[PDB]
């Protein structure tokens, strides 16, 4: 179970961007500052630092632990 289509089924563990960079945990406001959280999108298993789809975007990604690369797809393939 990689992802299935744009991927917002993904419940995976899987954290590394296509880029071999590391995601940050979405509860987390650093390095990146986002409203895509836990406690604002109870539904969508923003948990730790996994790559999801909370906005129907193509495919699962994350924002990075670079600080500066804000957000990024994830190596993941399409199911």
């Amino acid at each position: 179970q990689c992802y299935h289509g744009n991927g917002q089924s993904y419940r995976g563990t899987f954290s590394t961007t296509v880029t071999g960079r590391t995601c940050q945990s979405w509860s987390s406001m650093t390095p990146h500052r986002h409203q895509r959280t836990p406690e604002n999108y109870p539904n969508d298993g923003l948990t730790m630092n996994y790559c999801r789809n909370p906005d129907a975007d193509t495919g699962p990604w994350c924002f990075t632990m670079d600080p500066s690369i804000r957000r990024e797809y994830c190596n993941l393939t399409r199911c």
